[PDB]
């Protein structure tokens, strides 16, 4: 499977930088937390994926 | 829709408000580039399309 970042989503990481780089500290820390949240869920969807073996 | 195990949110929630904005920052730039690598093993799994 692929897993590396693809150069277009390392310049999507730089913009993200520079956005979170002018954040505020409740900005950022409700964005962790969605962030967070939708890491779980895409572990769901993997692990869906997978179950169709 | 998370597991039960979604307790780690509510732990997560205790943590995140006593981080400072410098470990916010940091944390969601990784989780931003964890999200794009799962992103990308998802993309895998779905493009094994010999179905």
């Amino acid at each position: 499977l692929n897993v590396d970042l693809s150069f277009e989503q390392e310049f999507q990481m730089r913009v993200m930088e520079e956005q979170v780089s002018a954040m505020s500290l409740q900005e950022a820390r409700e964005l962790l937390l969605q962030a967070s949240r939708l890491l779980m869920m895409k572990d769901n969807v993997i692990r869906s994926l997978v179950k169709r073996a």
